[PDB]
């Protein structure tokens, strides 16, 4: 008997269970719909459906009225929209968390055991038919070739909204501090507990990690003056585990909380950068509170990064990505009077989806100079060689590339992507349909439909067989960008939901923790309150170089 | 200079802060006052404070309309209050938590430690002049005299409210799942993670505990006839670590997931009551769902005994103990509407508060016999001697002890005591006082006014000195109890938001979860839904026997 839940019967969030040997029932609880698969929209849901804009219509507003907006943006109107974002992007990510790799129910485990990362829909049945599920072939396409075909770069497409480098990087390092699967527990395990914005990519991941870092004085964090500037300590006091090869495990062998931060310059640039900041915090708040210890300034210091932190990514990462015309603000309050819980677990979807490695460029120009990836890559030196201000302004004026479209990841990295591919599959992932509706969207009827071309879309067709079949990450990064933009509708919609979820429920952003005395004083809440990418770096350097998440120009 | 914070200047929840060498500042924010010390009513706060009934009042009104409450309890009315009742009360715990035994200030470290017990108001500064902060002598009674002298039994003082033994051990079985101080770690720090109503003392608080416990089949927990009756298994199968004297490690040398459940039949018993229902509940799930693995069965069958455990502790466990005519009801769906978290933290003051040791007999009745702690503590085999129908009964209609009042705990226990006001000031709990305002009362203004009587008040002023320095544990159960009560004002006050907070905080009750799939199908929900002390016995036994939480007659 094929399991039923195999064909996803249950529709609009309504949970599939298997009742004796060969039937199904679907728990529509609050779901808005009623009936054997819910599909009966209660009165208010019939209203809402037939009165809900598109989200492509709704993406058409938000970038277009650039006189409609500038109004809107010097009102109360702005919090009122700032809000509604929020709430109704929010509402999709179930919490408490529900499913993992181990159980597709409800259970305290999955709930409590916080190494495993969750998933929003269930799995495929490791029972189905196909491998999807009901469509498709017996076999999805070889990811080594699917990858080549479709997502290896040929000619480098850059970013239309302008994103750069000093962008490409910020968003490798800020991700990497929830994204850290666990090789030992394998694939849907992860390091990185806390899920979210904890900085544990900065002071660590475990208390001993921290305390090896931590220069237990004046709250402050461990570093070494190389040319007169600041920057992080090396193993040689800072004896804690890291990923230089082997070759100089001593000196500009640099420890900093994530592990495989020296394998790049980009990242242990900022690295530096974030470091050099809470220190600096430090100095601040020591002064407003002598009387103070070492584990308050460091533990208050912290929390006013995570302000910063959860304030930057907010107000100038997700602006630049999105393409907005409203100006986003973080400003924990608008949610003071919902019902929202301050609490987060990163998803394995939320993880899949956000492997942008086609914005990584073809090489890396540092003004005269333009390093390769053999130069660049676990190169150990360009940071104190070239410093923070020449860097900085060296990745702020390179373009980044186009994440969506298609074709467009650099070769040297595009086996990233093939085993992303790989990993799905091993996890399960539901096909890209599926969630689609999850996000409130309609699922595509054709790849012609989902690519804007007739091409690749034909090709696909020929491998997948079916639209319905075709798998989470490849359809992402194959659906047609909507104009101009860094990538496509699917992205937006199913992105933005695990992302304000995550930044929102941050424990600093409820009630009991958004008072001044969190960030002991009104010096840390104006920090929190006034941050900047700009500032972040000019405030931590000898001078003031070009700096932003979009080139110049 | 004295840490101004010894003062404990700030009101209403103020956050008191060091700022300069010598000052400091209330952050009065969302406390509903502003001024210096938060004592500046805002506008409606002012309505409030002058509207709202004397808490000594309520429990009036909930403990006489014999005839307005009967109405009332068969109207929507009971809902209304109900929901009334969680909110407000709910209200008074922080969440997310606060502060720990190492952080009197919001940190990062203090919301992820989940060792870490935590606190509702910060600690007394470790270099205030007196003890308790200000007031009192430079050293606290001494605790074994305090104790013989104040809360060793003389004469058996029973509970008016008629409690019974068969509750005074459920009470001590069910609170053991949240309170496990961890030795090695020292006090203030708990084995327990999980904080709550996980059951985290059938099923064990680790996944290997629990596995080495796990019959893995049928989703079923391992077992063993005696008698032709099931009990628990021993280690000699269930190879855990457990707690019995050196003297049998083999049979009757039984292993349950709460370490120390060996060392009195009383939770051994309930112990087998718990497990006997999981296998039951699984029994009737795998009839429903024949394609179920094993994994899925045993969590289900989890899940719903921690509903049926947050519904008999409170439709049954808190309504004896309250003495109210109202009639409490577990619906998770009452606060579906209200601004809630789900998720607890247990409180150091919540432990502390929890030492109803009092409720003790002298010795214990089982039918003609009449044991003795000799004869009780560590037995090990009165259990499947008598057998539960029989021990059940027996306790069922044994008298448990009044807590309150004064001088009521048995010797042998007496120690517990003491210890308990030994730690207390190892934590360094602020005053009795402090902790009666915290939780919306007034400060006694002597030790008259706290005792109903004269003598033992004027003893203990002899000892504190002031009131203002008497001690946490001590003044609970040095203060008068309500008329014909188990115990005093304080107790409801201070343990009731504990108490709710971590009964409805649990995830299974929030929308998210609180679903019939969650317990897989309708007959999990209605066992969730129609559970009682009385079927989770008769249930489970040959015969039914006399049980409740109340003696007959
Ligand atoms: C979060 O969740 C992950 C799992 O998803 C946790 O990590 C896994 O943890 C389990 C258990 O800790 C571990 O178990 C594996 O299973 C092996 C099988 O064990 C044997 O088979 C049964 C199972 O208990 C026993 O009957 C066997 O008999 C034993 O009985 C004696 C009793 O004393 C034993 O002493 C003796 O060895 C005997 O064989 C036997 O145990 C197990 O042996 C082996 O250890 C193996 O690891 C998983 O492998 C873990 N790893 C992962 C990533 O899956 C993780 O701990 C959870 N996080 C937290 C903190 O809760
Ligand atoms: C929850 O919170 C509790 C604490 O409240 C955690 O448990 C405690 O954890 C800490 C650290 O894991 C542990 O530390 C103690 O401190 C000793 C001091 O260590 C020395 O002094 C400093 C501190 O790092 C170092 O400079 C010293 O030099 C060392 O540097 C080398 C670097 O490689 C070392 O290899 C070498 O040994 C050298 O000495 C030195 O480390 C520490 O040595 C000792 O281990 C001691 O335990 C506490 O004792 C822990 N226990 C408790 C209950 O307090 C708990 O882990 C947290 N929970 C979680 C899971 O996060
Ligand atoms: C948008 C973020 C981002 C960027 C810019 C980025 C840029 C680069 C980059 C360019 C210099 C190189 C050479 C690599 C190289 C790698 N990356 Co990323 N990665 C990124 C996010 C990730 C994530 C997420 C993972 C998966 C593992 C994890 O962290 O959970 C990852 C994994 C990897 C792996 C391990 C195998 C795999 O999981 O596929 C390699 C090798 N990489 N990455
Ligand atoms: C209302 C619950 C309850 C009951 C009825 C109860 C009944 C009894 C009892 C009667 C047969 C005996 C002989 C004991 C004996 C002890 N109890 Co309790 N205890 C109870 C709740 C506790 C708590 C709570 C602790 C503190 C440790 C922990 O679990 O965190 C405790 C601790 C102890 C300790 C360790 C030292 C200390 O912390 O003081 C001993 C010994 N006991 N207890
Ligand atoms: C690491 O980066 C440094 C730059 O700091 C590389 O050295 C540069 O190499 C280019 C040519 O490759 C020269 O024209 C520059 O003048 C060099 N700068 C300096 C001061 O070294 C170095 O080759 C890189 N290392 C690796 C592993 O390739
Ligand atoms: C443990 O409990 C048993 C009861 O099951 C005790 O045995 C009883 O002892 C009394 C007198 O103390 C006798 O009158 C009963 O008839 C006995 N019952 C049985 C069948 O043993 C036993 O003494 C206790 N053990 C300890 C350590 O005291
Ligand atoms: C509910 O979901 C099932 C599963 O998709 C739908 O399909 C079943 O019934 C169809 C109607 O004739 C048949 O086409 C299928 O044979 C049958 N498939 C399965 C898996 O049982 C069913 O139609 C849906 N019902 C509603 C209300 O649309
Ligand atoms: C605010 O709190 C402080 C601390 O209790 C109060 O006490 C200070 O001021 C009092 C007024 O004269 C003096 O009696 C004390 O010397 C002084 N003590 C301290 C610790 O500074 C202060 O009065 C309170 N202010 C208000 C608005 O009541
Ligand atoms: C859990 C930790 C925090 C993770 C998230 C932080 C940054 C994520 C970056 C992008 C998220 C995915 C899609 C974003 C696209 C447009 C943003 C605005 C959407 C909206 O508002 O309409
Ligand atoms: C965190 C896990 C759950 C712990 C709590 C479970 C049982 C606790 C027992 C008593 C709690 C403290 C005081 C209770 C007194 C009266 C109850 C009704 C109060 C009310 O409603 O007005
Ligand atoms: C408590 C009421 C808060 C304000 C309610 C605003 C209702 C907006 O409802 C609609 O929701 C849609 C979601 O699909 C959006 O796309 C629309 O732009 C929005 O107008
Ligand atoms: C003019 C802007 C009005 C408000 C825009 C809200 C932006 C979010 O947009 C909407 O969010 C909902 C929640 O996930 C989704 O169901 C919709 O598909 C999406 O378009
Ligand atoms: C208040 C109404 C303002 C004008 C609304 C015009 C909506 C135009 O429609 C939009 O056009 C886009 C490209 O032209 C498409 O990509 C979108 O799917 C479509 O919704
Ligand atoms: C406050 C939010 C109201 C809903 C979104 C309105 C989006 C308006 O969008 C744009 O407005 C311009 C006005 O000059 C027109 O010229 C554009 O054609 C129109 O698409
Ligand atoms: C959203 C409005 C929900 C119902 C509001 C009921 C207001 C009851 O307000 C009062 O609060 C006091 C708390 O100190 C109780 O003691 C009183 O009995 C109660 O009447
Ligand atoms: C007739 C019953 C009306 C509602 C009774 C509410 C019971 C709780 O009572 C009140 O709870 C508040 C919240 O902690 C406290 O501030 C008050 O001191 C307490 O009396
Ligand atoms: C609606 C009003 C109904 C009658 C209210 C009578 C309140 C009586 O008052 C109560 O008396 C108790 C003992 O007599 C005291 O213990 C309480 O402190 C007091 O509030
Ligand atoms: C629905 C809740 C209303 C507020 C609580 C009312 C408590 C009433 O309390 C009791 O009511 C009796 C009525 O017969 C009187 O005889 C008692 O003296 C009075 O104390």
């Amino acid at each position: 008997p094929v399991n039923p839940c195999c064909y996803y019967p249950c529709q609009h969030q309504g949970i599939c269970v298997r009742f004796g040997l060969d039937r199904y029932q679907c728990d529509c609880t609050r779901t808005g719909y009623s009936g054997p698969n819910c599909t009966i929209p209660e009165i208010w849901t019939w209203l809402r459906t037939t009165l809900r804009p598109s989200p492509s219509f709704i993406h058409f507003l938000l970038t277009h009225g650039r006189w409609l907006w500038d109004f809107v943006n010097a009102t109360f109107i702005r919090d009122t929209l700032m809000r509604l974002v929020l709430t109704v992007r929010s509402n999709l990510i179930p919490s408490p968390p529900t499913y993992n790799i181990a159980h597709d129910y409800i259970s305290w485990e999955s709930f409590s055991n916080v190494s495993y990362y969750t998933r929003i829909l269930p799995s495929v049945p490791r029972d189905c038919p196909t491998p999807m599920g009901t469509k498709g072939k017996k076999q999805l396409p070889d990811a080594e070739f699917l990858s080549r075909r479709f997502l290896l770069r040929r000619k480098f497409i850059p970013d239309p909204q302008g994103t750069n480098l000093m962008f490409a990087f910020f968003a490798q390092h800020f991700t990497h501090q929830f994204f850290k699967t666990s090789g030992k527990m394998g694939p849907g395990f992860t390091k990185a507990l806390g899920h979210g914005v904890d900085l544990g990519h900065i002071y660590g991941d475990n208390l001993e990690r921290q305390y090896q870092l931590r220069l237990f004085k004046d709250g402050k964090l461990k570093y070494q003056m190389l040319n007169g500037e600041v920057y992080p300590p090396s193993v040689e006091e800072a004896p804690v585990l890291m990923h230089y090869p082997r070759g100089i495990p001593p000196q500009s062998q640099m420890a900093v909380g994530q592990e495989v931060f020296g394998l790049l310059p980009g990242l242990m640039l900022y690295a530096t950068i974030w470091l050099r900041e809470h220190n600096r915090v430090c100095d601040l708040l020591k002064a407003e509170h002598p009387t103070w210890g070492d584990e308050q300034l460091f533990q208050t210091a912290r929390l006013i990064l995570i302000g910063e932190t959860i304030k930057i990514v907010i107000e100038e990462y997700v602006q630049q990505l999105s393409g907005y015309f409203l100006q986003l603000k973080f400003d924990p309050e608008l949610l003071f009077g919902a019902q929202f819980q301050y609490r987060n677990r990163i998803a394995m979807e939320f993880n899949q989806l956000y492997h942008w490695h086609p914005l990584m460029p073809d090489s890396f120009r540092v003004g005269p100079q333009d390093y390769s990836y053999e130069q660049f890559l676990f190169n150990t030196s360009m940071l104190v060689d070239y410093g923070v201000e020449a860097l900085v302004d060296a990745f702020s004026r390179q373009p980044a590339g186009r994440i969506g479209g298609g074709r467009n990841i650099d070769h040297h990295i595009l086996h990233v992507a093939v085993d992303v591919i790989k990993e799905s599959r091993v996890l399960r992932l539901q096909p890209f349909n599926e969630y689609r509706k999850r996000f409130g969207m309609k699922p595509y009827t054709s790849f012609q439909e989902l690519t804007g071309e007739k091409e690749m879309a034909a090709e696909l067709e020929e491998l997948y067989g079916d639209i319905d079949a075709l798998e989470f990450y490849p359809g992402l990064l194959l659906e047609k960008c909507h104009p101009n933009s860094i990538f496509g509708e699917s992205m937006i919609e199913m992105g933005a939901p695990f992302s304000l979820k995550g930044l929102l429920g941050n424990p600093i952003c409820s009630p009991e923790y958004w008072k001044a005395s969190t960030f002991g004083g009104e010096v840390g809440f104006n920090l929190v309150k006034t941050a900047t990418l700009k500032k972040l770096v000019c405030l931590n350097t000898k001078t003031c170089p070009y700096v932003s998440f979009h080139v110049p120009d």
